[PDB]
């Protein structure tokens, strides 16, 4: 059996297996993009694969076919002939694709082109396990996300991710079948304080590239416009609004024009418009016609549209969720849990649901912001787990529109939490097993990005045991690390413990799957050696109880040394904050 995640939401594998030929035949449908055929191309090639695409299905050799459900084509065909499905399946389903593997063809079959790349997406890490030169066993998933709206947001307080780290979290999304990335960042003005003027070509081009980045990896790139805090979108006049809308076409189109393909309104600590929250409705509908106007120019072009409201924090009894509540269908409502620190839950989205609904509207599911793996209230802390206290297990997905995540400064540092969102909104986790589970793989993922173990994955993993916990008042639920320590901690087998995460942090620094992620993190890798060097000292502890105290006592001091720069002063990273740093305390004295 397979490791794939997201988990599909069914799969059985009929016995049998066959070996890839060295040369594939390629078959594709009319609407599969570039970027799917880009996907096929770069799977095959690093196995070692040579391939070819045409109009047929060639006897005789491994046949590769991507299509859509419905298109006439010689793929949708195939796949009536020889896979049984039922054709509700794709209305019934969100980003549904069947991917088939028996007996020397290879097909996906999706009822459009993002999920045709979803399917692909699987077997990318299907091929990454591949066993005795390129021997494939038949399978059969049939697949679809239970959350139509799957990434994270660029919304916290922090350094802004350097354009290099947007990619590369957009890449590791790109393979987890997340799709949105939200590009909401404070240090640009042409978002808010400046959101009526049109970008400078420079700054352009750098759009273009993320947004680029969006369409290869389908881990979409969302620009989110702030039109209501500064200069706002004028409501007292028909001359006014219609002047103001056309400014948003204006600033739209730009973005358009270098490859971006969905966007979001924001309308946070801003009064709402003269008569209130009706008319981000009307602006709303507005722009939503406008937007499928551009859809002639742009047939990749998403309407849907996320709305922050200035009370996200609220329960949707409001006034103005209500209002907002009676916009169309494309619209979602952004709400962060029922307080700042809220977690995706069945209770908080059921009644959101009731309260938000009025008399020929019926309340629509909120759309998520979780403010996690979010440390802007823990700066000096990496929060490397906290999946089911978030995300929990078993919430009916028809009460959740959408999940996007705000994750930490470090860009790198956010991949454990990437691939726990891209499985859930995917594939609800059962329970806390799962969810665990998750988590366990992440490293490997995050490490090297296959289901491979290896000892750098491993030592990963070893110390975010012990970076968890936010160290935060109950504002948020309080994450749980050190969770097999702690008992014990409540010597010489502590010695053992400790010379463990001593060597897994040394181990990580020296020997990193991803170098990129390392040089993020090198702050808490350094804080460790001397974290593990105070502890180690004191479990030590006439002259040896002395020197082995005043060993530690010099490392602890030592450890709190590693600084990086936070906005506007400097932060020093802290390892072990619940249990491994009072324990060191305890001992202390
Ligand atoms: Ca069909
Ligand atoms: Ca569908
Ligand atoms: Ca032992």
């Amino acid at each position: 059996f397979y490791e794939i995640y997201p988990k599909p939401q069914e799969i059985s594998y009929s016995g049998g297996e066959f070996q890839i030929s060295d040369e594939i035949n390629i078959v594709y449908d009319d609407g599969i993009d570039t970027y799917t055929k880009k996907r096929v191309d770069e799977v095959l090639e690093a196995s070692n694969l040579e391939a070819t695409v045409s109009n047929e299905i060639v006897p005789g050799k491994t046949n590769f076919l991507v299509g859509i459900n419905e298109s006439g084509g010689v793929v949708d065909n195939y796949f009536n002939k020889n896979i049984p499905h039922d054709e509700s399946f794709f209305d019934e389903k969100m980003d549904a694709n069947i991917v088939s593997v028996k007996d020397g063809v290879i097909g996906v079959i999706a009822e459009d082109t993002d999920s045709a790349f979803y399917g692909v997406t699987t077997l990318k890490h299907v091929f990454n396990q591949l066993e005795e030169g390129n021997e494939i066993k038949n399978f059969r998933a049939d697949d679809y996300a239970e959350v139509a709206h799957r990434g994270f947001i660029e919304g916290y307080y922090g350094n802004p991710w350097s354009n290099e780290d947007r990619a590369e979290l957009m890449k590791f999304g790109g393979d987890y079948k997340l799709n949105q990335y939200v590009f909401a960042p404070k240090d640009d003005p042409y978002h808010n304080s400046k959101w009526r003027d049109l970008y400078p070509e420079e700054k352009l081009s750098e759009i273009k590239k993320l947004a680029q980045m969006g369409n290869e990896t389908k881990n979409r790139y969302v620009y989110a416009l702030h039109p209501f805090m500064n200069n706002p979108v004028r409501f007292d006049t028909e001359e006014n609004y219609q002047n103001d809308l056309g400014v948003i076409k204006a600033k739209f189109t730009q973005l358009l024009e270098n490859d971006v393909r969905q966007f979001a309104i924001l309308a946070d600590d801003a009064s709402a418009p003269a008569q209130g929250a009706s008319m981000y409705v009307k602006l709303l509908t507005d722009l939503t016609r406008w937007l499928e106007e551009q859809q002639s120019t742009y047939p990749d072009l998403k309407t849907d549209l996320m709305f922050c409201p200035s009370d996200y924090y609220g329960n949707g009894s409001s006034a103005q969720l209500k209002e907002l509540n009676k916009a169309e269908d494309n619209v979602s409502i952004v709400m962060t849990g029922g307080r700042i620190w809220g977690e995706v839950d069945e209770n908080f989205a059921n009644n959101f649901m009731n309260n938000i609904s009025t008399e020929g509207h019926p309340g629509r599911a909120p759309f998520f912001w979780i403010n996690w793996p979010c440390s802007d209230n823990s700066k000096q802390h990496l929060i490397m787990g906290g999946n089911d206290t978030f995300l929990h297990p078993g919430v009916d997905p028809s009460k959740i529109d959408g999940i996007v995540l705000n994750p930490m400064q470090q860009a790198e540092a956010n991949k454990s939490a990437l691939f726990a969102i891209a499985d859930y909104a995917w594939n609800i986790w059962d329970n806390k097993e799962e969810a665990d589970e998750n988590w366990n793989d992440s490293f490997k993922y995050m490490d090297h990005g296959t289901a491979e173990e290896t000892n750098s994955s491993l030592a990963l993993r070893e110390i975010s045991k012990h970076m968890i916990n936010q160290n935060m008042d109950g504002r948020v639920r309080p994450l749980q690390e050190s969770v097999e320590l702690a008992p014990k901690l409540e010597a010489l087998e502590l010695i053992e413990e400790f010379t463990n995460l001593q060597k897994a942090a040394e181990y990580y620094k020296n020997n990193p799957g991803n170098e990129r992620t390392r040089d993020q993190i090198i702050y808490w890798l350094n804080c460790w050696e001397d974290t593990m060097d105070a502890a180690i000292g004191y479990l030590k502890s006439d002259e040896a109880a002395w020197a082995n105290y005043s060993e530690a006592q010099s490392a602890f001091e030592k450890s709190k040394t590693y600084g990086f720069h936070y906005v506007d002063h400097t932060e020093y990273a802290e390892v072990g904050v619940q249990h491994i740093v009072p324990f060191i305390k305890s001992m202390g004295q």
